[PDB]
């Protein structure tokens, strides 16, 4: 005697996602500058939240995106990350016009839809950095000795993306980043 799922029910997601912002402020503590703006766990929800915040290409330079699953911190400190990395897509000056948008909804849809099929359990979020400098949007993975696993979502990321096989893109360990400066991995 019930109505129809299908015709009322938002679409759920497999996971539930945190988006969190970062602006610059030089006088504070990096992480201080780190506030979330919402949660989300469905495919309705994420488009009203996407479609009602600014497009990566409009933040100032200092500014940034990260999408986590829910109860991972973005950032290296946390238990699901201090052992992973990331697989880094540097873009130049010229490609903020062109890709940035496009990369990081890209980037936001493999996420969500989660793309990376056996190993999505090895994904842990995404961070674009918005930077004068040259904008950069990486992936990051639980484990960087999973070599299976790493490479996979490299392979699955670089062909989401559409990028020629021309372009190599590398991987490093959070660790590495956190004390140096390297690629475990390219694709
Ligand atoms: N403790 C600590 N610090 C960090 C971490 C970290 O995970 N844990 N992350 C990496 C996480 O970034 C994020 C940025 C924006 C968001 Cl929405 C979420 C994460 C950067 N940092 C600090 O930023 C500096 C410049 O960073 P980048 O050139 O990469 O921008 C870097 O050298 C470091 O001092």
């Amino acid at each position: 005697e019930v109505a129809n799922p299908e015709h009322y029910i938002k679409h759920p997601l497999q996971n539930r996602w945190a988006l969190w912002f970062f602006k610059n402020d030089k006088s504070k503590t990096w992480q201080a500058n780190l506030r979330l703006i919402s949660k989300f766990d469905t495919v309705e929800d994420f488009w009203a939240l996407y479609n009602h915040i600014q497009l990566s290409s409009n933040l100032m330079p200092g500014c940034d995106y990260s999408l986590f699953k829910d109860g991972i911190e973005p950032m290296w400190e946390d238990e699901k990350n201090k052992r992973g990395g990331r697989w880094l897509i540097t873009l130049n000056k010229q490609q903020r016009r062109s890709d940035l948008d496009r990369f990081w909804l890209e980037t936001l849809l493999c996420l969500i839809g989660e793309s990376f099929d056996d190993y999505s359990d090895d994904v842990c979020g995404a961070v674009v950095n918005v930077r004068a400098k040259g904008d950069k949007i990486a992936i990051w993975t639980t484990e960087c000795e999973n070599r299976e696993a790493v490479t996979h979502i490299g392979r699955v990321y670089k062909e989401r993306l559409g990028l020629p096989p021309k372009i190599v893109i590398g991987y490093q360990s959070h660790a590495d980043t956190a004390t140096k400066s390297k690629n475990r991995f390219v694709v």
